């Protein structure tokens, strides 16, 4: 449901795993890995050429989806936000 966008499941999972530190750390690792994988898939080559719908603003589409994940389920945790901001700054330069 990080790919299906079912935010209620993400919210319940975060409610479970915020109870113990280093449980949200694995959440950060998985979230940032998924973000980096998808972002480097889009901002880089997509076979032959690039699609501006999913390259110039598709980056923003995914970034908006992931802020929706951060808001509706993660409640804007500082560490998640810092990792995603780092990911954005890193694969924004690989246009």
């Amino acid at each position: 449901m990080l790919k299906n966008g079912k935010t209620e499941d993400l919210g319940c999972m975060y409610k479970l795993f915020s109870r113990v530190p280093n449980g949200l750390k694995t959440m950060c690792e998985c979230m940032s890995s998924y973000l980096r994988e998808q972002g480097k898939a889009l901002v880089s080559e997509e076979g032959e050429g690039k699609n501006p719908v999913d390259y110039i603003q598709g980056l923003l589409d995914l970034k908006s989806r992931f802020d929706r994940f951060l808001l509706e389920s993660f409640n804007n945790d500082r560490l998640f936000k810092q990792t995603i901001a780092g990911d954005f700054e890193y694969f924004l330069n690989l246009n």
